[PDB]
């Protein structure tokens, strides 16, 4: 039930920061997929992290084990400094380009300096990239508190969303840093020329940035199901694992 049952401590250390970064995106993904109704409810279990009720995959369920396992190849992508963004996108087949909702996790490594703002795809903006640059590691306890604050804000955002359309589809999409080789593909993902693009008028929400010592992870959302821009108290990649 304590932090250390789920996440590393001593987050200033590179290996602990890496492991935290991967476990964090997996944790938030389970929270999101459960609350938005993507998989059957038996794919999830509620767990406790300090004062918060969070969600985990139930790996004894095949569909959950499949989704959980997609994260394994992202660990090497994070270790090598190759993962720039992990995004969960919701759409309706057959139109895989028409993104109704996205939850994006953008990474900054060490003190990278500045990061290119994409002009034609994604969710990032000049403002979001400035916020990611300005965020800084402070200490492990502070990251415990910022995790809690961020999950609470994610919960409040999702409470303001209308339900996904019946039978929505979901995919995981990833983009890479300039260090990654030209045809880089994490295990479990497929190489794709396509990422995702959003409509100019979609409503957006900035949920928060959590930091390990060597990794900063920014969560940004966009949805047609938010009305306006926005208890749990105790060279791209594609995965169609969902």
């Amino acid at each position: 039930s304590q932090w250390k049952a789920t996440f590393p401590v001593d987050l200033e250390i590179e290996k602990n920061s890496e492991m935290f970064a991967l476990r964090y995106i997996k944790c938030a993904s389970a929270f999101i997929l459960d609350r938005r109704g993507i998989l059957d409810e038996k794919c999830f279990k509620t767990r406790t992290i300090d004062k918060l009720l969070v969600t985990a995959f139930q790996s004894s369920v095949p569909a959950a084990k499949r989704v959980s396992s997609t994260f394994d190849g992202l660990y090497d992508a994070i270790q090598q400094g190759y993962l720039r963004e992990f995004a969960i996108v919701f759409y309706k087949k057959p139109n895989e380009e028409d993104i109704n909702e996205v939850f994006a996790f953008r990474f900054a490594y060490g003190d990278e300096g500045e990061i290119f703002v994409s002009l034609n795809n994604g969710i990032d903006t000049n403002e979001s990239s400035q916020e990611l640059l300005q965020a800084k590691f402070v200490d492990t306890d502070n990251t415990k508190q910022m995790f809690a604050s961020t999950i609470k804000k994610l919960h409040r955002c999702i409470k303001k969303m209308e339900p996904l359309p019946q039978g929505s589809d979901a995919s995981f999409r990833v983009s890479y840093t300039e260090k990654a080789p030209k045809d880089y593909t994490p295990e479990g993902y497929l190489l794709s020329p396509m990422f995702y693009t959003l409509n100019q008028d979609i409503r957006k929400a900035s949920i928060g940035i959590v930091c390990g010592g060597h990794h900063k992870i920014q969560m940004l959302a966009a949805s047609q199901y938010l009305k306006q821009d926005f208890p749990n108290m105790s060279p791209y990649g594609l995965s169609q694992g969902i």
